[PDB]
């Protein structure tokens, strides 16, 4: 009957093992799989998952379990789950949990721990994981009372999925998950029934839209959630105000569904969105937090600033909103749309800025070897259609793809990377494929980022994941090298040796390719896409022109 | 003149870049190389190292920089150095720093950080690294004042190398290492001139040795340091008291130089050392901390307990020493040796226990496929001579090697692993080889542990490291599986797919081998040893008999 | 506007003015004396206290009444650490408090931020002079917004002394969605034993009118935690079931366990452990400014997050009919009426010496009318007053004390009086709690605060003694010596009163009330009957 009744499909049982209650709680959360590596302290949860519909997916390095979990979280909106053992099993997650928290990806990590009695000493894993995960999670707690077992797990998903999503860590002592517990599953509660910002405030902003002549919407992470899709589109059609998005909101609005989309901001200093922002007399931020794009780089201060989000702003020097609309975003945008009396008439400069953007949007006329980056971007465009997901690692290739991200027509793109973690592309792709295994996923990284997570190629083969991984090969850490060259005119620690990435992939049981010539790139990628399973393509790249592109950055 | 004079070979300069002072301080510490991966926030230290005798060694994953650094620290006694950039560059070190701290390996990690002005916000790397490293280091601090730059680095090496050694982390904001500083290098101070434990106390223990009839020495980490080698041997010869060692002291005393060595304790429940400890009426711990071997597993409480170490004991339930000798170990053992009036006369049981140990110390008469573990141990014994270093990863193979560690005659063995971190063997071997590049290093791991650090095979080829890596291949996480089988009679998350490890190694430019038959093992290892560079040998293993060996554990 | 400030302290003070700060409590020191100095050029009033802990107490009273954070200003080192207990008490009770604590120069860097984090909503140190106004503004925002709490800001000496470039930052939710209020209105109709459980936020002044309208159109019975002890009383709502959390014989507890629908307003599980009232056999509705802090025994079926006042008004508009009490509900409320009658006597205090507690309570009731504020310290007297809260007709009562800190009454009263100095404030404490903050009698005299302080004198820590007697039948560490509190109060320059006889307390309290300034009244009490009252506790 009630949510906390002692008689329901969620009965109050005498559980033989706390792990059984943990697994039942996961089922209530809608968890479909678990990523991680087992160990003695946590093997009972792995064991209990055998009697569950939840799928166990062993990875080869815990860090990639956190990466896969984040991809699951971003796509589905419900937290991806990592499951690791105590000690180095937990500490191997920290970078992944930070990357998830930075991007707003809901992730729950369940980490084993020594028996409670052994915490008062120095044993094989006397590791204070809560203290280590606290700085890089929304939520980190250890279950010290077996009664609070289901409560702690439920609160972890609640912290990860609600508000501005983030990562959550739960430490599970061995004796708690092995021993008996008395409790019940806590059914999952959705989002709060939040009200729109107050009418006196939305009318105030509506009056600013009329009085404004160069208004622009700045979309943040929360603007890209599905709950706000319909409301956001309805507001853009009735207002016709131009829009620009951070990379955490890179998918909220595409150029092909809204004519006045001004591109993505946060990376390049020559974007239509940037010019419209500095030109703007009214900026309305939707679902945006300053962390997504430092306000010091776009807020000139000569414009009225409106904040629309599920949480109050964290005021700062270059982000002191004059009006603050706090509440349900969808409800706020709907009420705001009701008070739009007329559609915007673009100013000459504003209109010219959008024209200049579309006029820009070389190429394939570049048979040089090694392949020029702009050529690789073109070949990627031809294979990444609306049915393919694209995951992008971190490096110089990342900047090239971001520069031409308007031209990719992918169903979804995972590229946003505030922490700038390398090695994310491949595990992101495996997680994304598991959500929609009927579709193709294309992951792209450098040779540096590739080897930090290439161990998961074995996981991809074992899963038969339909993932095509592209490696831009330069035998170095180029994105760092270019910075050293500009600053010091010499390189330090950015060069390493070559590899036979074709045979490397084949040793995992996957299909390997190596672009030997500029004419062989399209034939090779074409063949690699047609592979019904894991495939890797090594693409020698010539980064000589990188200094030209990097000068366009902030 | 004085250590802090403003006029000396360590002059007070106006440094153009804090990084220059950092590098000069490293030179004063005797640092020969630096392991890590560069980045924008820290690239000035990499740049400054170009003008230095210190060698830059790029790795492919930061975690392995911490592992290599630990090996350097254990062998030389001076801290190995890791150098990483901010954000995920630092968080990727945490597991390695914990493994170093647990084993007492001196390691200094220098991690980049955002500008000081950008710490008061959420930027690309607003990561509180000090809070994350504190639980797994002896020392973690961030340089906020450029004047304290050399002080902080000096104190990091001091914390790492002195007392019970450990890992230390220093966070270096970008503006501090890029901007100018005014300071001087701090010359390195050796160990304190400590005095022996008080005479009234050493005589008290000397009187206990006489009154004792089953005394035994329990050697800990500090007993294996070179400063105590001569004193320890002199005490064992004049006393002839039996000796047993933790694995952190596995090298302090070898069976071939002392007849009454009772093996290593901490892993197996059927060791001569264990029987002598439970039989003992007097246990003298030298350089030992309870963390090395839980006193609950060997201290029955029916024996007088003496503590000899550079630090006071941390009393606990099963470790309340009756006598406490605190001071310089070497000086304490020397004074104690002066008061030995006669050599011990072994008791019948004590003598019988040592006889039973030597009588034990199958084999090669096992042509079964896959190769029986005991056969692999024999083939390893034939190639690991006194000129070879042996590094051992974590897994079921680890238990087999530990069971027969008396039979290996290696110059040095790195096997101790309290945190039980997998992936340590290969990076340990690269670090060890760099200290003595004229010698051969043999590293052994499983297929699970191999892929967590196999990325460093590229580093080994690039370094031309004379490292032979052996993989016990079972296509699973066996050491975990055996625990699940005994506890639940079913497996969960411990199986993965096969790989062509021969071609895998060859893709890095290294020599690859695959033992196809039991008769080919010795021929293959023989050939792989004769390789003058990196080589990998895949060894299919049959773990069917593992349950028999694991029953001999605590 | 952006201004070129000569000293960071100038920007701090201007930011405080923008926040509406009327006074600052604290003690100056070298690291922070520039903020004290800058306050001379400000309309803000400097109120020196005699112990920093009491600055946090006074600040909390200002915060609770006005809704804008009270401000404490202390120097580095022990100046900050002396605040921790006060800041913890403010955070626990939901009182908005901003503490500005000095710190050594940045170049010379007690880790105060680490020490205040566990007992504050917000703790930060200003390391960049540019972010000075940002941090102060965010501190007030953290303290005053959402569920209010305490906030700490560490100000390095060089930051407030040196020049800064910045601007002042000038100083709001909508009602729950209509589709969600229609959902709740339908549940009230189908319900037959509904009850409101009021929490902290239901007691805020913004929700007073809306709450009354909801109770009038619904006539649903009400029970309150002690953080909401003032939102509703027995004399203004007939179906008030008392306050829950302290006594084991309250109508509110019985109605909650009987309820088939519980609507919590402004409530967090921390105010009253849900394990003691949520049986799980009822639909649970959560109405608050924040999402529910879910736990085992608190998984609401409906969650209304938004402006409480706007939500309750809209909900009251959709109530089609008034509740018809069930027999048990009516009987429970009847039993409370009979209980209140039994709690009353009337009795002629046969044991005149020492004065019986019930006699002191009546004498307090006669002087605490609707124009008087009452602050209550912690001790056995606290239980007595809590037992008879229904009978007090005070303008405001400060009694809620989850941390159970002693010494709060007097500084609470001084802070409360400063908000409305034209009214009388009555503070009551024990002899133990009195001496932990009695130093502020000098502040009261120096301020001419119209505060009447009552001391229940037993020469011991009674509330602990009674616990020891029940557990061990012997006392340990709960006895101390007597004091002549009349001369004690008079030595501060305040009026001192000593209840010499049982007939003189009302004459004395009457005379002490007629004092237009600080007054202290020592009241010898006979706690012999305490075991009878304490048996009524959980
Ligand atoms: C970072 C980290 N993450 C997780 C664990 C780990 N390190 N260490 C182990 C350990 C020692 O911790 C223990 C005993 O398995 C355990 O879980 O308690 S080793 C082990 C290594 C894989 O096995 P591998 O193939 O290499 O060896 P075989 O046994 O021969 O097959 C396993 C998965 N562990 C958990
Ligand atoms: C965990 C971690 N450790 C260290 C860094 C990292 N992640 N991210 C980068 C970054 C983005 O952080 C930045 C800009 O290079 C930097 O240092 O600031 S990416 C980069 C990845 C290697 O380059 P790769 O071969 O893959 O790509 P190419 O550029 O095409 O050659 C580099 C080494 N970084 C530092
Ligand atoms: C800071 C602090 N330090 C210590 C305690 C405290 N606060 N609070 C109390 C408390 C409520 O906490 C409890 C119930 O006594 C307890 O210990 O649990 S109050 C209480 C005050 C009783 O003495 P007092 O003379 O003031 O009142 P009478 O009862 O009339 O005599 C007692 C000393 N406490 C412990
Ligand atoms: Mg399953
Ligand atoms: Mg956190
Ligand atoms: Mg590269
Ligand atoms: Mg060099
Ligand atoms: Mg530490
Ligand atoms: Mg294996
Ligand atoms: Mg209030
Ligand atoms: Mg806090
Ligand atoms: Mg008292």
């Amino acid at each position: 009957p009630r949510g906390s009744h002692m008689d329901k499909q969620y009965p109050v049982r005498q559980w033989a093992h706390g792990a059984d209650l943990v697994v039942s709680q996961l089922e209530a959360q809608g968890v479909r799989q678990v990523f991680g590596i087992p160990g003695a302290k946590i093997d009972k949860v792995f064991d209990s998952l055998l009697d569950s519909s939840i799928r166990i997916i062993p990875v080869r390095h815990e860090a990639n379990a956190a990466f896969m979990a984040a991809a699951v979280g971003r796509i589905t909106g419900k937290a991806g789950v990592a499951l690791v053992t105590s000690g180095p099993g937990c500490s191997n997650l920290i970078t992944g949990m930070a990357t998830a928290n930075s991007e707003g990806d809901p992730v729950v990590a369940l980490g084993g721990a020594v028996k409670r009695a052994d915490k008062a000493k120095q044993v094989h894993q006397s590791m204070d994981t809560v203290a280590m995960f606290s700085p890089v999670t929304k939520y980190a707690i250890e279950v010290t009372a077996p009664d609070a077992l289901a409560e702690v797990v439920s609160n972890a998903f609640r912290a990860a999925e609600q508000g501005r999503p983030g990562s959550a860590f739960v430490s599970l002592p061995q004796d708690v998950v092995d021993g008996p517990v008395s409790g019940k599953v806590l059914p999952a509660s959705g989002a709060p029934q939040m009200g729109a910002a107050p009418d006196d405030a939305i009318d105030q902003v509506a009056k600013l839209i009329a009085q404004a002549k160069n208004p622009i919407f700045l979309l943040g992470l929360m603007a890209s959630q599905p709950e706000n899709s319909k409301a956001l589109r309805r507001l853009l059609e009735t207002s016709h105000i131009p829009v620009t998005s951070t990379y955490q909101a890179a998918g909220a609005v595409n150029q092909d569904n809204f004519s006045r989309f001004a591109g993505r901001v946060g990376l390049f200093n020559n974007q239509a969105g940037d010019r419209l922002l500095q030109l703007a007399d009214l900026v309305i931020c939707i679902g945006y937090s300053p962390v997504e794009y430092e306000p010091a780089m776009w807020n000139s201060g000569n414009a009225t600033l409106v904040h629309i989000d599920v949480l109050p702003a964290y005021e700062e020097r270059n982000y002191t909103p004059d009006v603050e609309l706090v509440g349900d975003i969808a409800g706020t945008l709907n009420k705001l749309a009701q008070n739009i009396d007329h559609r915007l008439v673009l100013s000459p400069q504003a209109a010219e800025i959008l024209r200049d953007r579309q006029h820009q949007r070389r190429g394939a006329q570049l048979n040089q070897f090694a392949l020029h980056p702009l050529r690789i971007v073109r070949a990627m465009q031809d294979i990444v259609n609306s049915d393919v997901t694209l995951t992008v690692d971190m490096g110089s290739f990342h900047i090239w793809i971001a520069r031409y991200l308007y031209s990719f027509r992918a169903r979804q793109v995972m590229i946003s990377n505030g922490q700038q973690t390398m090695g994310v592309a491949l595990p992101w792709a495996i997680g994304a494929w598991l959500v929609n295994p009927e579709r193709k996923v294309v992951s792209v990284s450098g040779d540096g980022g590739f080897l930090q997570s290439s161990m998961e190629l074995e996981t991809a083969v074992r899963l038969k994941a339909n993932v095509l991984h592209l490696i831009w090969v330069d035998n170095g850490y180029n994105m760092v090298a270019i910075q050293e060259e500009k600053k010091y005119q010499r390189l330090s620690g950015v060069e390493f040796g070559p590899m036979d990435f074709k045979a490397y992939a084949e040793s995992f049981g996957a299909k390997g390719f190596a672009v030997e010539s500029a004419e062989a790139l399209e034939p090779t990628l074409r063949a690699a896409m047609d592979v019904d399973g894991p495939a890797v393509v090594a693409i020698p790249v010539d980064y000589r022109d990188n200094p030209l592109l990097m000068g366009q950055l902030h």
